[PDB]
């Protein structure tokens, strides 16, 4: 018999569900999002990671003009300094004091570093929802765990679930993202190919495991200090040891709707978002007969104490007289009031003792006690303490429709101004009556 | 759980209150002061003799 039914999106609150199978004793399921998983699907632009300029050892031409060879390589700079005269250690290299040049020349390659401390740049397009669920189904806590899209049922204690398609299509990563280690972050890197020096992305590969490599550091050489062999240059620094000091905060400390992040493979956990519809298959077994079910009668109730909690603060008590010894369940007919209890022992003539939380500063209610409803009503409490570490277990109020017994001093003011306004009118059309009864 | 009260400041004599807390079955604290003392700061002027 399938059951089909749909719950907020909140992890780690419990829900009740009822299900009502004519002719059949009706029977309620607690059930429980333990976990929502949001994985998207990745394509890789690139990889982006620490430079090294390489500089071969700079020749000096004795006594000439050194010729300035072309060659492609990742930032290839060449340049012919004239006029040098350079000293090592022991004496001047050149035999004359005038017309030798230094060839200088450099490039950028990958640090041996990039497969091992790099950012990958990805584009992020879709994403497939996944679920974990308790239940508690014939007393016991039962855990099932499936991926929302709405198909691909799983079945466990014989009775088949089947969960999603998820109500929002929300999710906190733009199309593109970047991670780096377990962070992420939403940011609209440059393009392949066309990366600025000193920014995020100035060096690019495709892989870190590619021998293609785009750079753009702005690499330009300069003349030697007159005396010295060296090869002096000016570049923008590494706009990755940039970044890295510059990141601010990853989307695990920034998300909204209390989202979690975590990678390989990259995940949204637990966001608060939306409702999740939720269908079961439950196994003919575990519906009995509703002649064949025990059966109150006589039943009333009494709330010793109510408060507004968030957590089960309310207690009420239930007397009963029942037809035989056995198993029954109990849910409110009232969404603005949630009951901790599932089912309970019923026997002979005894009470029963049950567990409530709500918002409303005078609770009203029906619970419904296997086949029969009893009226259940107190005044509530104020909470003392301002701030809790744990969600509410009750809906929102109905803070426009639903307001506290005391709400007669509504009706005494509006119902005496309207019986004025009433008499008003009506002596009016007396005089109006007469005045054209003339 | 907390509960408060005050007393007539009158030694010797038994006063009743009733603990409260909701949803719980009541009981009844009894309690006496069985003395209170006032003890003045003093400055000594001069001894005489």
């Amino acid at each position: 018999y399938e059951h089909v039914t749909v719950i907020p999106n909140t992890v780690g609150v419990p829900y009740k569900t009822l299900v009502n199978r004519p002719g059949y004793s009706p029977m309620v399921l607690e059930m429980e999002l333990l976990s929502v998983t949001l994985e998207p699907t990745l394509s890789l632009d690139y990889i982006t990671c620490e430079y090294k300029t390489v500089i071969p050892s700079p020749y000096v031409k004795c006594c000439g003009t050194a010729e300035c060879k072309d060659k492609s390589l990742p930032d290839y700079s060449c340049k012919v300094f004239t006029g040098v005269y350079p000293f090592m250690w022991g004496g001047a290299y050149c035999f004359c004091d005038t017309e030798n040049t230094q060839l200088s020349e450099a490039h950028v390659e990958k640090s041996e570093s990039c497969k091992t401390e790099f950012a990958s740049a990805y584009r992020a397009h879709t994403a497939s929802a996944s679920a974990k669920l308790r239940v508690l189904y014939q007393g016991n806590n039962v855990t099932v765990s499936a991926y929302a899209n709405g198909d691909h049922a799983v079945t466990v204690k014989d009775a088949k679930f089947i969960v999603g398609p998820m109500s929002s299509a929300w999710t906190p990563f733009d199309n593109k993202i970047v991670v780096y280690k377990g962070d992420v972050y939403n940011m609209d890197y440059p393009p392949f190919g066309a990366g600025r020096p000193g920014q995020f992305g100035d060096i690019q590969s495709r892989t870190p495991e590619s021998e293609d490599v785009y750079a753009n550091t702005q690499l330009v050489l300069q003349r030697p200090s007159a005396g010295t062999v060296h090869v002096p240059y000016s570049q923008a620094p590494s706009g990755f040891k940039y970044w890295l000091k510059e990141r601010g905060a990853s989307l695990q400390h920034t998300a909204p709707f209390g989202c979690q992040i975590a990678t390989n493979p990259v995940r949204a956990m637990n966001c608060a978002v939306g409702n999740m519809p939720i269908s079961i298959d439950i196994p003919d077994a575990a519906f009995t007969r509703v002649v064949d079910a025990p059966s109150l009668t006589d039943m009333s109730c009494e709330v010793p104490a109510c408060t507004h909690s968030s957590d089960f603060g309310g207690v009420a008590i239930i007397k009963y007289a029942a037809s035989k010894k056995g198993k029954c369940a109990v849910h409110s007919m009232t969404n603005a009031v949630t009951i901790r209890e599932a089912e309970i022992e019923v026997e002979g003539n005894s009470q029963l003792q049950i567990s409530f939380s709500t918002a409303l500063a005078s609770a009203e209610f029906r619970v419904q006690v296997c086949s029969t409803q009893v009226h259940c009503a107190a005044e509530c409490h104020p909470p003392k303490d301002h701030i809790v570490n744990y969600p509410a277990s009750h809906t929102t109020l109905g803070v426009q429709d639903i307001s506290v017994t005391a709400m007669s001093w509504v009706q005494k003011i509006t119902g005496g101004v309207g019986l004025v306004v009433a008499v008003a009118a009506l002596i009016l059309i007396v005089v109006l009556c007469v005045s054209f009864s003339r």
